[PDB]
Formats: structure tokens, sequence, C-alpha cells
């Protein structure tokens, strides 16, 4: 319990979260690590820089069981060591797959509002960038099927699903995602799964990972799972890419090969080896911080900025806040936020349709510094 | 010191130099990883960053580009711009990077064999059109075949891959030699990428020369790549520099990364490189007054109980390239013989291209006791 209240100076760590503005009065909500790393991963880094050579690494001999173990513990789902391929980061794993699986010109489709990574991969490598937004709907947030259908049927060959969704909080449920998997068998469509935020799901909510509903799923997906976000390592680069269908995995692997790709840092094995294995029990308990964070941030919100709209997250640490009662421009709204309230927050139009008039912040902080946060908004636009 | 005598337990812990195969007495000379410890100011530079326990998403180190442009004028007289630094998590991401930024599909990237594999790897995995031009042996170690290589670029090659020194036979060109190089692409407006991962070990009668650094023309059409990896055994933590003087092909490099997701280095190979670059001056100029003394012990030694295989003498770099055609035995037959009566694995030479068939290389980056045992085996599996 006592874990979680620590305020932590992250000034003068070269974080981006502190350290790109420089005036000190300001505070960051914009970024997406934790003001929170578990002392049994701070241990295994000391451990290994006992042995004083850092040449070239294979993965550690014990990593594919840890990886499979991690999965069934988790997710009550079972994976073969030779689906395992590692990634440097998620979005050079979009990217990768955006390279292996279609061609120039070819349509990608994602699901607005979303991490905008999405749809930079996408257009940097010139594919066709397709959307079907996602609709507001009972305060939170659903899958237009209908809509989707007929982006399928132009000719989609690759889309990619966020589970759960950022900047959203949308955990999805079995059943939509097996809704949405019979489209993407009946238009033969190639589903990048990118579940990054797996871990971190609110106590009445169940993470069910796309490949593990069926085979058919499985040899059609890639997925995507890393303990950075989760556990707050992101500059270790650390990423586990699960891909059932060989042929899939080989022709991943085959543009990693091409891009000079060797492998993780010998930092990120030593890590995620201790991640998935000694930290099981700092995951539980942060659970309960960031969703009773969450509950605490939507009660504020009633009270004191009932000018505000806030998607109920169900999983993650991250707050989808609408503004639009405040009938203000992200110009107008931003200025004030930073001049007024002396505030970064994440500004949702960056993320497409239905991110306009949208702010987003991070949850993840000791709540003291939440309550500073939510002064700060209410002070902000009253 | 006794900083570089002390032999180092490295099976049992996932490196590659020791663990591929796990029967103990093996010996694996053929990784390219020294075996020497990391200087100890980095390893205490790694240690005091672990003190604050969070390891989330970090800038490159405000101090980091000047500590390079001071690093680059301090150890080869070359002046650069902040802006010129374009950073890279390894040289063969680099390597491919160019590739895929200045050439397009089926163009020509000319490679000069006997070559690093990665070079051959990356142009063929990449579509592009492999052309060649062979080093020479020539009076007891290799140059190049300018009147070749200039038959070449009237063929329409677009970049070079240029290894300097040269890995596996340890060239480190003269100016004069470099000189001519430049000038011919130049002519024929030949884009190079500087493979110089090893400018940092140079032997005593040598001096590294920065192919960018010869004149502003030469600066605007060359891509540098330059790490700490292999100066101070810090490859894992994935640290290169890359140095494009050229804005429009800077951009063209970064955007390629971009469009890959790279977003930077990990915490450590920033916090890392620092302390390389900085503290550690008194480690390498010992390394390098090792490693010529092991290169110079190598060579003397083969002659006088080896006389069989010909050895071409480095003047850099930790490796050293071995002829062994004088046996006339095949690949299968040398790399059998080699771990059945010797216990050892070195680098086949047959995979370097041209010049690599009958050669083998060992790595002379490691403590004295090591190298006699190597050579040691080397004359029990060859006579």
């Amino acid at each position: 319990m006592q874990l979680f209240h620590k305020a932590i100076n992250r000034r003068g760590t070269h974080s981006i979260k502190w350290d790109t503005y420089k005036n000190e009065e300001l505070i960051h909500a914009w970024i997406a690590d934790m003001d929170f790393v578990p002392k049994p991963i701070q241990t295994a880094l000391k451990q290994r820089i006992k042995h004083p050579i850092f040449g070239y690494t294979l993965p550690p001999e014990n990593i594919g069981d840890i990886i499979c173990n991690w999965t069934k513990q988790q997710y009550d789902w079972d994976i073969q060591k030779e689906w395992i391929v590692f990634s440097a980061g998620i979005v050079p794993a979009l990217s990768t797959s955006i390279q292996a699986f279609t061609k120039e010109n070819e349509s990608v489709l994602v699901q607005p509002p979303i991490y905008p990574p999405f749809f930079e991969m996408v257009t940097t490598n010139n594919r066709q960038l397709c959307v079907s937004p996602l609709q507001k709907q009972n305060d939170t947030y659903v899958i237009d099927f209908k809509h989707l259908e007929k982006q399928f049927q132009q000719g989609i060959k690759l889309m990619l699903l966020c589970s759960p969704h950022n900047p959203i909080g949308r955990v999805w449920t079995k059943e939509e995602l097996i809704k949405l998997g019979s489209l993407c068998t009946k238009y033969n469509v190639i589903v990048v799964a990118d579940e990054i935020h797996s871990d971190i799901i609110y106590a009445d909510h169940t993470h069910t990972p796309f490949a593990s509903l069926s085979e058919e799923l499985a040899e059609r997906t890639i997925t995507c799972m890393a303990p950075s976000k989760t556990f707050n390592i992101a500059g270790l680069q650390a990423s586990i890419i699960i891909i059932p269908n060989e042929k899939l995995r080989h022709a991943f692997t085959a543009i990693q090969y091409r891009q000079g790709f060797h492998g993780l840092n010998i930092f990120a094995y030593t890590a995620m080896q201790s991640a998935y294995t000694e930290c099981n029990d700092w995951l539980n308990k942060i659970r309960l911080y960031i969703e009773d964070n969450a509950k605490f941030a939507c009660e504020y919100m009633k009270d004191h900025i009932p000018t505000l709209s806030v998607t109920k997250p169900e999983g993650s640490f991250l707050l989808w806040i609408d503004c639009s009662a405040l009938n203000l421009s992200q110009d107008e709204r931003t200025k004030l936020l930073e001049e007024k309230g002396k505030i970064i927050v994440e500004p949702g139009e960056k993320y497409g349709l239905g991110g306009e008039e949208h702010i987003r912040i991070n949850i993840g902080c000791p709540r003291s510094v939440l309550e500073e946060i939510l002064n700060r908004l209410r002070h902000t636009f009253s």
C-alpha cells in the first residue's frame, strides 16, 4: 500500500515527460509512461552489471518458457516457444507488419480516436490509410461493425487493432472480438493486435487476446505485447511479438533481417526476465492503485468540473476527457491549459476522428499528483 | 597492467561468444567482441543511472552532442557539426537504412571482398544489385585494384559500402589510398557509406582517416558510421553514431528510420556511450598497445611454428586473417578438423566473398593466455 504514495523527482533523468520543457512550474500529463520499476527489476539490472562484459548476446535460454508461462498465467493463453519474436519496441513491429504483409499503395485500416503512430507508420510507408471511426455510446465507445464491413469490402488487407484501445480505455469483450474476427476471416484480413496494455485491466474486465479465440484468428494475427508500459521500462525497448502463422512469422523476420535487426539489448532481456517472474504482487497492487485513481478522477470531475465529459476507462492508466461543452478551439484550450493552469495535457485532435475537442491525461501518478492535476483542470476552464 | 590478463568465465552468460555449443573445453574463436572487461567508468556510469529507479522513454543526453564532436576532433582531427549527428541502434541497421534511403531496387551497391558478410546480406536481402571490386593480395597484405574499381564505377554504381578499418583483413587505409578512392567517387557520383566502427583501435605506425574528413565534397556525399561497441565491448548496448554532413541525405536517412518506427537509443546506450568518450581514454591506449602486441605475437608465432599458413599482417582492429589454402582443404574438412582435432571454432572465410575461400579469422582481442592456447590448438590442428 505504501509503495505507490511515492512522488518521485523525474526531472534530470532526461525523461521525455519532465525534461522537454523547462518551465519548472509545468506539470506534464501528456506522455504515456508512469510516475511509478518494481524492486526485483532494478535488482536484476545490478546483478547483470556484476559481469563486466556487454557484448553480443542471445536471448536467455529460459526466456521462451518464461514467456509461455506469462501468457498462460495471465490470459489462459497457451503459446508455442517458436511463435515468439523479439522487437525493440511495438511501433517498429507495426511498421515491420505493414512492410511484411502489404505492398505499396495497399489499404491499412485503423479505428479512431487512436494513438497517432498508427497513422504515421502507415502513411510514411506509402500504404493507403483507411479508417473506421469508433462510435461514442453509453458514455463509452463501440465498434461500428456495419461501417467496418463496408471498409473491409473496398479491399482492406491489414488492420491494426489496439486492445486495450489507447486512449479511450476500452477493454474489448470476447464477443466484440469474435464479431470482428468473423469479419477478418470473411475478407481475409490480417490483424496486428497491439496489446501493449494487456496487463492493466481493471477489476471488472478481462483481457482476451485476439489470437487466443480460435486457430483461424491465430493463423491471421500478429500479437504485440510488452512489459514496457506495464512495468515502466519503455526506455529499455523490450517487446514480445507472437505469430503462430509460421509463414507470416518468416516474412515478418525477413523484414527485420533486412533492416539490420539482431535482437534486443542485454538489459531488455534481463528486465523482461524479472518483469515476467518476480513482479506479480507489484502488478496486482499497481492495478488497484490506478483503477482506484480512475474512480477518484471521475468522481472529482462530476463534483468539481461538471463542464467536462469523461469516458469511463476499463484498463491501462489513461483518461479520455471530452471538453466539447467549453466550446473552445484546440488553440484556446491548450494555451489556457498552459497559461492559466500551468499544465500540459494530451491534445485529442491528433488521434483522428473523434479526438477533436478532447484531451487525455495520465493517471499513472501518485494520488497526490492526481489531486494536483484535477485541481488545475478545474481552475483552468472555470 | 593486471587489467587484461584476467581470463573471464563467460559460458553461462547468454553472450554469443561461449554459449552456442555446450562442450566446455571448446574454444569459439569466431566472435568479434573482445575478452576484456568494460572499463570501470562504464560500469560505474551504468550503476549510477540505475540508482534512479525509473526507466521510461528518455531523450539523448543534453551534453552528448558536444562530447561526440570533441571525440572526433580529439581522435582523428575531424571537425564535425552537432547537427550532422544521427543515432542508430547498431551499424548493420545503418547499412540497411542507407541502402533504402539512397538507392532504389536493382540499383548497384558495390563492396570490396573479402568483406564482413552483413555487407552482402543487406544488399541482397534488400533486392539491390550486388557488385564487387575484390581487393588484391599484394606485398604480404591487401591493396585496392583501383583500375577494376573504376571499371565498375563506369557501369553505374550508385552507392558504395566502405569498411575502414577493413574487417577482416585489418587494413587501415592511407590518406593517399582514400584520396584516390574519393576522387573516383566524385567523378562517377558514388555515395559512400563508411563503416568506421573500428576507427578507435589503430596500431602504432598507422593513422585512422575519416573518409568524410578529407574534403567538403566528400563529406557531403558520405555517411560515416561509428560506434563505441567494438572499442569498449558494449555491443549489446546497441549504440551507434551516424554522421551525415549533407543535410539532404540526413533527412532521407532519418526518414527511413522514422518509417521503421525508430525512436532513438535505449537509456543505457546513452549512459554508456557518454562515459566511453569521456572517462575511458587511458583504458583504450593500454588496449591498443595490448592488441597490437597480441597481433605482433600471432604473426611471428605462426611463422616460426605453423609455416603451412599465411597470415595477413593487421594494422588495426582485434581480428586476424589467416590463409589456410596450403593445406588445400575444403570448408567442411577444415571446420571438422578444427573442432575435433583442435577443439576450436574459428570464423570461416568462405562467407566473406571472393578472397574468403580457405581463409579463417580468429579474434585476438583476448588475454594472451587464451591466444597462446588458440595458436597452440591451431598448431596441433594443421601439423
